[PDB]
DNA sequence: TCTTTGTGTTTGGTGTGTTTGGGTGGTGGCCGTTTTCGTTGTTTTTTTCTGTCTCGTGCCTGGTGTCTTGGGTGTTTTCC
């Protein structure tokens, strides 16, 4: 496996045993409000005689203070002192190393198997207010760090991990985590704590979602390798009108945050129902109504093939389609050749026409639709087609719809135009 | 295929209804003392109005999970 980077890792910061405070007032519990009559467990202490362990307020123990999120706190509760849920402040972290792989940084690995809803490491930093906040975060624009390191302790209070903290810092954002930040009370202090989501083995890496408050900075692409990843870091947009498609796709039908802002403007505003952000399904209206227009670009050409790959609509194939037909810039078809643009035109010909989700009319008005350019496309040898083999399928849709007459003769056409086309060498290998 | 429930009529009976005697409790008479009605005065407290800080209440957005529905079967209770 890959090498341990562990001191290393250590050397770049300032190692913390605990969470650092910028003054006495900040992470104060009940926003400084002194419970002065702190909730004490009922739990009667349970010592193991042989080990000399006090058992109380265990995991499958129904102390109450666990289960609130709450830290007894010895000489005040029943529980005694060194009972099972104080493991903040006895910092009894879960073992972990440190390496490299992918495009990702440092990275926090499992030394050893880690039960469910076990904590795993508590996140350190210094308690900061939101001046010092801002103050840092210019700083760090300044220098050009490529790195989040800020966390929301509450409402006005950040942790930061920059220059002091824990190995918490290198955790990597999952689209699909296996562990999550939770908060907890430990005394009249708030902690931020690491709770293993499923049960995870030795040598996995170990990661939590960061649903990433933006404050209006740019985008950063998402290399997890989920493939539920939304492709960007980020979470819940700034205001609604914001985003009806993912922004590939959004971009793949022209549309942009002005299109998609004036949609819902029009409608939602004026008593007629859009639903919360949510890409898993389709609003057929939108794709309708939105404004086509050439394309000239070849990173506008990547996303309407990373479109094609991911979306499944027929209304949104349709619209793309249609708007392939109306571009005519002879390098961006070039480029689609190079991304392999039959490759996906295959499969979502196959979606409509030999899976059967809508209606033969309509079905054969999308293949009309979607023939024209296929034969307007400049092409030059058949080593293009060969990576696709679209001409199998363009065969079983003729034969299946082998009553739909202009169907059948457009692809004839065009499997008689590039049956001529010349063809690209490989290599011979030993046998 | 195959068990229950009602009102009705002749005859019995036991408990409701009626009738005299008396004794005890309800009815008539007058006298006294005080409980309560009436008035008058004080003054406590209850209402009604004005101004600021405060903290909670109202509304809106996202969504996790608790509430609701269909299928099987078996074991639990029902019937003779
Ligand atoms: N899945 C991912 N894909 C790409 N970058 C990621 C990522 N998860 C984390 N990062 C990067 O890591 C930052 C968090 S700090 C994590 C440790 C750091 N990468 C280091 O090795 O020093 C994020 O701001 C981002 O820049
Ligand atoms: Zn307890
Ligand atoms: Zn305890
Ligand atoms: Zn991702």
């Amino acid at each position: 496996y890959p090498a341990d980077k562990t001191e290393e890792a250590l050397t770049t910061f300032k190692t913390l045993s605990q969470n650092s405070y910028q003054n006495k007032t900040l992470g104060n519990a009940h926003n400084g409000r002194s419970t002065a009559d702190g909730m004490s467990c009922d739990c009667e202490e349970n010592w193991d005689t042989v080990s000399g362990i006090n058992n109380a307020c265990g995991e499958y123990s129904e102390c109450i203070n666990r289960l609130t999120s709450i830290e007894c706190i010895s000489g005040t509760c029943s529980c005694g002192d060194d009972c099972q849920n104080q493991r903040f402040q006895k910092k009894q972290y879960a073992p972990i190393a440190v390496f490299e792989t992918e495009k990702k940084g440092y990275g926090v690995r499992a030394q050893a198997d880690i039960r469910q809803d076990a904590f795993i490491y508590e996140y350190l930093g210094e308690v900061i207010d939101e001046s010092t906040f801002r103050k840092r975060k210019e700083n760090y624009d300044n220098q050009g760090l490529e790195h989040f390191y800020f966390m929301m302790l509450q409402k006005g209070e950040f942790i930061d991990a920059t220059a002091k903290g824990g190995l918490g810092r290198f955790c990597n954002h999952s689209c699909r985590p296996n562990a999550y930040v939770d908060k907890w009370e430990v005394g009249n202090k708030l902690r931020m704590g690491i709770f293993a989501k499923r049960e995870i083995y030795k040598g996995e890496e170990i990661c939590f979602d960061y649903n990433v408050d933006r404050y209006g900075a740019n985008p950063q692409k998402c290399y997890c390798g989920e493939d539920n990843c939304i492709g960007f870091l980020g979470g819940r947009t700034q205001t609604d009108s914001a985003n009806i498609l993912p922004v590939p796709i959004a971009e793949a039908l022209g549309s942009t945050n002005a299109q998609e802002q004036r949609w819902v403007r029009l409608m939602k505003e004026q008593n007629k129902s859009i639903k919360a952000s949510d890409y898993s399904s389709i609003n057929e209206d939108y794709v309708n109504s939105l404004e086509m227009r050439p394309i000239a670009d070849k990173d506008e050409a990547s996303k309407v093939t990373s479109a094609l790959l991911k979306t499944q609509d027929y209304i949104i194939l349709r619209k793309l389609i249609e708007r392939v037909s109306l571009t005519k810039d002879p390098e961006v078809l070039k480029e689609i050749v190079r991304l392999r643009g039959y490759q996906c035109v295959a499969n979502i010909l196959t979606m409509i026409v030999l899976d059967q989700e809508q209606q033969q009319v309509d079905v054969e008005s999308f293949t009309l639709s979607v023939l024209d350019m296929l034969e307007s496309w400049p092409n030059s040898s058949r080593n293009r087609i060969s990576s696709s083999q679209i001409e199998s399928v363009l065969e079983s849709v003729k034969t299946k719809l082998k009553k739909i007459q202009p169907i059948g003769k457009k692809i004839n056409s065009l499997l008689n135009s590039w049956s001529k086309l010349e063809i690209s060498y490989k290599i011979p290998k030993s046998q």
